């Protein structure tokens, strides 16, 4: 009794080969979670280890709707404040967005435009070392023991050795590490109702409780803003699913490699999930270092997210329009 769902496996292994081809990339990743249980659905890896398990990342841009949850959960902000997201410093270090400026925005312009100063400001509102209580909570540095070969823990530095300017690197994904099953398995948090799920690899027959993380209507409104990502005006409109609202973050991972001089590999990354309101499947797709021609992660995302609501019988929310 495994949790795979081969209909939806083999469409993630099309798609994922498709899409690593077609950008000439040295490797690729695809998660599929039942959104509500935390069942894998799907698992596949381009030939080689199982990356999905074995690979740290820094997560990136996919780490940011945490910390506006975390934000919104406290009440440290609200869907009303308008934040002055200017680039700025701290000490000598500039935070920036990429490569815009938005003079302010809410929080859902935070969200959609995944601006790294707003996100940087609302996490410098908590302690280091609430937000490393945060992140550790989330699962970060906390050994899935999947039973697979090459699992490692992740890396969360301790908090009292943070820097001001870490606390804000961490904030938009870098200086923390963890697998992309453990990205997928945070994302629980958001789509079960603030609840995170340990995720299983067997059929599920209860299912499991899981560890409140945010309260259900945080998560709910978070799912909101994260469909403005996938809309236009949004980073991320390249995992627009026809049909359905997707609420989804893309941006670029790194992927760490020793020695002499540690490698800093890029990996395209595109994460989410649909449909938004009462979301059913959380899909993650990674791709190390694209090489020809982010449509990279978002178009097999795209793909794969569509392919898996037809197969399990959900029907679209809204009109089609091509």
């Amino acid at each position: 009794a495994l949790s795979l769902d081969q209909r939806i496996q083999t469409l993630a292994y099309e798609e994922l080969n498709k899409a690593v081809e077609y950008h000439q990339a040295k490797a690729g990743t695809v998660v599929v979670l039942d959104a509500r249980t935390g069942e894998i659905l799907a698992l596949a890896n381009t030939p080689g280890r199982n990356r999905a398990v074995t690979d740290m990342i820094e997560p990136g841009s996919a780490i940011k709707p945490f910390v506006i949850a975390k934000a919104l959960d406290a009440g440290k902000t609200d869907l009303n404040e308008r934040l002055n997201t200017q680039p700025y410093k701290i000490g000598p270090s500039p935070v920036r967005d990429d490569t815009h400026v938005y003079p302010s925005l809410d929080v859902r312009g935070i969200m959609q435009k995944s601006s790294n100063v707003g996100t940087s400001k609302l996490s410098a509102r908590f302690g280091a070392e609430e937000m490393y209580d945060f992140y550790h909570e989330l699962g970060i540095g906390v050994r899935m023991h999947s039973g697979f070969p090459g699992e490692t823990a992740g890396l969360l530095r301790n908090w009292r050795r943070w820097r001001p300017i870490e606390q804000a690197t961490m904030s938009f994904g870098y200086g923390l590490q963890l697998s992309l099953l453990q990205l997928a398995r945070a994302y629980t948090a958001l789509t079960h109702d603030g609840v995170l799920l340990p995720l299983s690899f067997e059929k599920q027959a209860v299912a499991p409780q899981g560890k409140r993380i945010f309260k259900e209507s945080t998560a709910r409104e978070v799912r909101n803003l994260m469909v403005s990502v996938t809309e236009p005006g949004g980073t991320g409109t390249a995992g627009a699913v026809d049909g359905f609202d997707v609420g989804a973050k893309t941006g670029t991972a790194r992927k760490l490699v020793n020695g002499r001089y540690v490698d800093n590999k890029h990996v395209g990354t595109f994460i989410g999930f649909a449909p938004a309101k009462n979301p059913r499947v959380i899909v993650a797709v990674t791709i190390d270092e694209p090489t020809a021609h982010g449509v990279v992660a978002g178009s097999p995302f795209k793909k794969i997210m569509g392919g898996s609501l037809n197969i399990l019988g959900i029907s679209p929310t809204k009109p089609l329009t091509a």
